[PDB]
DNA sequence: ATTTAGT
DNA sequence: TACTAAAT
DNA sequence: ATTTAGT
DNA sequence: TACTAAAT
């Protein structure tokens, strides 16, 4: 019954997330960077119906907004299985080239969790959802991310931005990593007997008792929803003793 | 004069040579080796044409001879210049393969020129004639190099082999090289004052006077034809201050 | 004629 | 993943 | 659509 | 010396 204790930390319930505590994120140029405005590429009737939808309840929610920008890269089409269905791709490889890099901090899989304890055996298995969304963009750095959308039926002016992480943005992984790793630095003071390892918007918390994780899950996805990330309750493993995280299966810590 | 003065030093009047003083060698095998013999690939008429005078030549000098045996390889048609003319080329790599590997004695050309001091500035360029015909082949490894020659106008019956060191043969350098070095030994001791570089078959000899070179090279002409090696009166570097020996150009000790 | 070693 | 080029 | 990294 | 295959 865990969805009706938490509604504000579940995805399917508790709406868009928006890491209330975390400062609008600028992102710094190299030194030598002006910028690059590549002209959108002629996009099929087809593949501008299927991403359509996306756009439409991205603006809706104000994740995308209307901008005037000297950027501009390619939205692409793309999908997956055989006929599928459009979901747009931003090609930001000319952004990435002229945005400083910063120091991957976020371990590998495999370093990560040589540092799980053979004691604790219980474990809980988050996967947060729209992550990087949850992460706002100040308005000095939102420009940089624009893309150019016109609707052959009414198309709104020219381009649209990000107000939040974008995806294909290089260092997105990296810096909600570090920002999740902030606002749960309190949540690791208060119960040090817990083990949380944080891969980008993966978590695993391991506990030693299915008591201690009761505990620490309900406290987790309270600390969470608080803060404003959202979890997905679908793909939600809890206090079980036998989970997948990263790709490896964990049990009877061995994995 | 140097022609008339060494009849039996030069090619051009000595005839053929014949290393008098060294024993018929002895071709060691490998220790799992046994007979390969790959038959003759058909031959046209053009290139048997071509290369039937030098065979005759060979036999009439008795360096090939008619044999039996479980040795075979073929014989190549090969011209340089365009149309040019056809000249016998055996390939001997099945061959090469069976015998018995022997150190590399021979020094590379460059190293071999580092022992030449400064002070010897006369020099002295021998180029010996079918250095390897010099040298005989022991009965017992004559049947090795066997290879077939059929004549369509009364051919020989079938196969012929050498009767000295032939081309082709892994080994022939080397064991050129060391064949003459044991028959150079005591000319060496007879004129420690004079400078001789072997390599295989091209001979320099660096003095320090017109006249120490004037006396080495009739020495050493009169020791080499002595011994049954004969040397081109065509090519002959006498006692000069600039020669061409192994590519490099000796002036003034500098090459 | 075949093999090797490179491009 | 082929056509040289050389060497016997 | 472009780029890269391999085969 | 080309056609994949992946990744944005
Ligand atoms: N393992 C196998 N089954 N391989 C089969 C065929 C390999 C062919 N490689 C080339 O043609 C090649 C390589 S470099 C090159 C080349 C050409 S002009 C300048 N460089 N051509
Ligand atoms: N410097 C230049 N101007 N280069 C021009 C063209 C190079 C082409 N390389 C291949 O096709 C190649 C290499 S490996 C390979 C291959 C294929 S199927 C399995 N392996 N194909």
């Amino acid at each position: 019954t865990w969805l009706s204790d938490f509604p504000q930390a579940w995805a399917e319930t508790g709406g868009m997330g928006l890491a209330v505590r975390q400062a609008p994120l600028i992102i710094p140029l190299k030194a030598t960077s002006t910028p690059v405005s590549i002209k959108q590429y002629p996009m099929s009737q087809e593949a501008r119906l299927g991403i359509k939808p996306h756009i439409q309840r991205l603006l809706d929610q104000g994740i995308l907004v209307p901008c005037q920008s000297p950027w501009n890269t390619p939205l692409l089409p793309v999908k997956k299985p055989g006929t599928n269905d459009y979901r747009p791709v931003q090609d930001l490889r000319e952004v990435n080239k002229r945005v400083e890099d910063i120091h991957p901090t976020v371990p590998n899989p495999y370093n990560l969790l040589s540092g799980l304890p053979p004691s604790h055996q219980w474990y809980t298995v988050l996967d947060l959802k729209d992550a990087f969304f949850c992460l706002r963009l100040h308005p000095t750095s939102q420009p940089l991310f624009a893309f150019e959308w016109r609707d052959p039926e009414m198309g709104i002016s020219g381009q649209l931005t990000w107000t939040r992480l974008p995806q294909g943005f290089k260092n997105s992984p990296t810096l909600f990593d570090e920002a999740l790793h902030r606002d749960l630095a309190d949540f690791r003071i208060q119960h040090p007997d817990l083990i949380l390892l944080q891969y980008v918007d993966d978590l695993l918390l391991a506990a030693t008792s299915e008591l201690d994780c009761q505990q620490g899950t309900r406290a987790l996805l309270q600390t969470l929803g608080n803060l404003g990330y959202r979890a997905s309750a679908k793909k939600a493993q809890i206090c079980q003793k036998q989970v997948k995280y990263l790709g490896y299966l964990l049990k009877e810590g061995q994995r």
